[PDB]
């Protein structure tokens, strides 16, 4: 009884080869819901473009379903949430479109520098305007790539060829790798000054969003060109418009819109700003790399193999005892993370005491994905370590030991930095309700939970330092919901972490550091 | 017709049983010459313990022999130059007695402490001499490591469950991975101020020969126990002898002497020194460890598959263009070590102009080679690199581009630090003996004849500098054969590299350095 | 209790006498390696349990007979828990210590 | 029309010519310059002119001029030849430029250019290598290799006030000698001169404005 592959979107049997002969493909019209809801009982896998929504409706008509795929990047017409829930396995092709879309911001790059479409559309008007433009010469020129993922990784490649010198704003990549890479990593601020192009490269997260606004267009170089072929609204698209106005900054190209179906922004009045409806992937090839590569995942999960471009966890892979250790995790790595000077080159993941029994290596990967959150986006759960390595320079490893020196199981996520210092924190999930506590930060030890927003403090100035800070956050109107603070075994510092019930106002952060005369005032949303 | 394995020491056929059915596996007295002789001509694959000697006249037998085995590490009794220039794959056993020998380091840094031989030798006379003993407790104590490589590592994992902290020298290990270890990486010196044990796990190189004389057992902390399982004199023998006798060290446990056949050690004399004859690897697992590596090894090879253990190069392995580029990128990677501050995190290996049309993934292994040449003992030519990143931390890569700015082919080391910075070496072959010569060091370009022992000097002050230089080396008496020396582009710097007749004496390095002013004042030997 | 299945599982004391008696018999000895072997621990009053964990940093498994023992802090040394005769029948090497129960040691 | 490919070398070869010159103790009988490599492919008939220019600016007071300098070199008994190989045996391009004396005595001096900024390089004198900008002020010796040579010559220079750029020493393959070759930021002096020629034991001693 061959397992049943039903196509939903647009995606032709040749694009899907990579699916064995032992497998039944069909095909549905997927936007049609009567139809897709009819096909979708027999279904052991389905696979989808972006016309089609797999929502939990159609989750729930479908018993047998096993992955549901996803050929593209975005995954905005999948309710992962819910294919988790019922043990769905949802892929997507991450890596499909980085070439189409690298091309895409060159084009714009290039389309902008020499403004091309005005030019075409002067003899397209039956005139000759040579005399009236004039272009701007790349070779020799300062580029700045924000964000030093695979595409700004291939932007910068492509740019280099043309003599330019390329410097790079990515806090994720280790400076090993940049320097592999022959890529100058710089603060966003030196990036800003010194750049004569820049061509952003960042995921969208609140980390991220609107990154570059006024008061960075500001501080960019006069005669600037900007491109933005990677998301959203990267650069505040007000801020943009009076700066190219202005003069400040030369040209621009888009290929993404604050908010998409986008046919009214002023930015279209500028001629000096080159715009495209989000191509980018909008390419044969790039559309058949996805469609190949989602059939190779798909392949893979029926043949009871690992999928390394899953999403999500979805059928055994994860024992019922590890699973709630997943979330607890992601939080290790994120807390890890931020108590850390700058990125670590690995992450020692240990286990420890009862948990040790079990098969924990999905937490080596929870460790990273929380990591790195500050460039993932929110549906992903599951991150391909052999490709972030790759890309970005860091590892994670498990460890097991059968002791746990106080709790019956712990896990210790170790960050380590390339001059070999190490962050440590830990967590436990205990009773009834298996609720998340973080119970070690750098050998100190207490029980909060792993939750909320917290505010954490180191400083050297302790007298009344209780004081000073919940009087500041107090006046502020924050609540402090819980707290645990210390003096340093060695040395004039102290440490507190508190969790509160909103966020801290920038000028109260800065009160508090003065007030405690901190080093390091950090603040994560552990949710 | 079935290739032939010969076994020419004493290997059970159980040792040797991943050798497929495929093959028809013979057996000859090895030791005994006109045997050996006798049967090998016939011989596709020759394994071989220490029994056997596999020297050019045996080899000279054996027209069809395409591997020589050895179950086991040593080299010794293989003559890998001629097999390498007869086109014969040598291979090893590398990793084949680590656990047995780290267990032994630990049964003798145990069998000191509690001096374990001299009692059971009081009840073996019969008598009851309690009273007279007195152990040293390992818990909570400081253990010192000297060499981090496989068996450094082993044992450290060991000793600390004793509840012992442990602390390490190794220049050739990464700081990120000593941290993820859990060691400490220090100095010579701060290691020795502080270990309440010493284990040795140094190879045998000039780097290293005698590490441990009497000005070290000097600054070891009153009442130290050091034990020396590794290798021949690592530990000055007489210097040890002083400090035991003198009281200093209390204890040593040694299993490898200076000069081996070993029967007439003054050491042999001191109650308070455990000594073995060269046990360590003497297990019956240790040896059928090395047979049935080196089966899988041999197995590997007539399969026409790639052997990792591979201790050098043989058949088509590699192409005629590029092995004369072998020898120079060792050197490449000998002098970005070298010129390195510290351990370079990785090599970037780039291959420009003509050269990047050859197949040249063995010149990332060759640059590795010379990078770790303080650490490789002289008979290997082949380093496992997926090992050499996993037990040292440090990786390599190549890259390749059809344009070479100057000569026709040219390949640049570049030896990237943790932190970022960049130490670049170049060098070509070029004209009818194909000479090897270093042609750029950071961005400086010359011609110079990549051998002989090599003086590079960076330093600050400048006028009269090649006076100063030159007048200090010629007073030594040193004669300079060939220079390079040029003001730092940027900066108040300069540097000169020197190539010299003979090495440079240590007050004479430190008047050169008084003299230039200088920061880096480095001799290696480009042999 | 280790320095003591160490020398005898590398015979030291016979290996460091010939040496004392100035010969070479280097070919005469013939150790055991400890490393992935089973190990039993009979008896776990607290020495056996600080031995049982020593020996797992070796890379041995550990059984150990010992009927008074709490289970859970067994599995937190990463003991495997046995009837004595199981013990006996899986044991490449053992070691004998005062039990949990003070003499019903047998 | 002097092609965009030959142009930069027009310079160069006018200062391997001078080299060629001044590293000749008697005027050379015949100038030879020979390209090879990719340069070869290229008309390269005028580098025979820039080099026989720079000859004898090296030797004749009044500098020559492009038509000028034939006709001068037949007057005065210099005949040149040039060659073009594809084959360039290291450098992608090379050219050297060979001057031989009535005694047959043989000079040559090889040059490049390479980089983004396509910088001049001197890369052989008779057979010992080199890269060394093609500019400023170069003092050249040829010496007999002793203990204590290189430090007489960095004594002596920088007792001087003299600063040295750069500086680069090869040995010779099948000799006693050993040929230096140093930038300097200023001339030297002859009493200097004579003084390094006779500390070490100079065959040869020039110095010559590569500007």
């Amino acid at each position: 009884s061959l397992p049943v592959v039903l196509i939903a979107d647009k995606l032709a049997p040749s694009t899907v080869a990579a699916l064995g002969d032992q497998v039944e493909v069909r095909w549905v019209d997927g936007p049609d819901r009567d139809k897709l809801l009819a096909a979708v009982p027999e279904a052991d896998a389905l696979l989808v473009r972006s016309a089609t929504t797999v929502d939990a409706e159609v989750l729930a008509a479908a018993p047998k379903l096993k992955i549901v795929a996803r050929a593209g990047v975005g995954l905005d017409n999948v309710d992962v949430d819910a294919a988790t829930a019922r043990g769905v396995l949802v892929v997507n092709a991450p890596t499909s479109n980085i070439h189409s879309a690298a091309e895409h911001a060159l084009a714009l790059l290039l389309a902008a520098s020499r403004q091309i479409p005005a030019a075409d559309a002067s003899l397209r008007e039956h005139t000759w305007k040579r005399s009236s433009f004039s272009g701007t010469e790349i070779f020799g020129k300062t580029v700045g790539v924000v964000g030093l993922g695979r595409i700004g990784q291939l932007v910068a490649q492509r740019i280099a060829a043309f003599g330019a010198y390329v410097v790079a704003y990515d806090p994720y990549v280790s400076p090993a790798r940049a320097a592999q890479l022959g890529i100058e990593l710089l603060s966003l601020d030196d990036l800003l000054a010194r750049a004569d192009f820049i061509s952003v490269h960042l995921p969208k997260t609140p980390e991220t969003a609107g990154l570059i606004d006024k008061e960075a267009l500001a501080k960019t170089k006069p005669g600037v060109i900007i491109v933005n072929a990677a998301r959203g609204g990267l650069v505040d698209e007000a801020a943009l418009a009076d700066a190219i106005t202005g003069g400040h900054v030369r040209a621009a190209g888009l290929d993404v819109f604050a908010t998409e179906p986008c046919t009214d922004s002023p930015l279209f009045e500028l001629a000096q700003v080159v715009v495209t409806p989000h191509l980018g992937a909008s390419t044969a090839e790039a559309q058949d790399r996805a469609g190949t590569d989602v059939a190779e995942s798909v392949r893979l999960a029926l043949a009871g193999e690992f999928v390394p471009d899953a999403v999500n966890v979805g059928g055994g892979v994860v024992n019922e005892e590890v699973a709630p250790w997943l979330d607890l995790v992601r939080k290790l790595g994120v807390l890890a993370g931020v108590l850390s000077d700058e990125l670590p080159v690995s992450l020692s993941v240990q286990v420890r005491g009862e948990l040790a029994a079990e098969e924990v290596e999905v937490l080596r990967l929870s460790a990273l994905r929380g990591l790195f959150s500050a460039v993932i986006e929110d549906a992903v759960t599951f991150v391909n370590a052999p490709a972030l390595a790759a890309e970005r320079g860091v590892t994670a490893e498990i460890c097991k030991a059968s002791e746990s020196p106080n709790h019956r199981s712990v896990v210790d996520v170790r960050a380590v930095g390339a001059d070999g210092s190490v962050v440590t924190v830990s967590g436990t999930l205990y009773g009834p309700q298996l609720s998340q506590k973080i119970v070690q930060i750098n050998g100190r030890h207490f029980d909060l939970r792993a939750q909320g927003i917290n505010l954490i403090i180191h400083y050297v100035d302790r007298p009344g330092a209780l004081g000073k800070i919940g009087t500041l956050l107090g006046t502020a109107g924050v609540n402090i919901q819980a707290a645990q603070l210390s003096e340093d075994a060695e040395g004039p510092g102290a440490t507190i972490l508190l969790r509160l019930d909103q966020d801290v106002p920038d000028d109260v952060r800065t009160a508090i550091a003065a007030a405690v005369d901190a080093y390091k005032l950090e603040v994560v949303d552990l949710s």
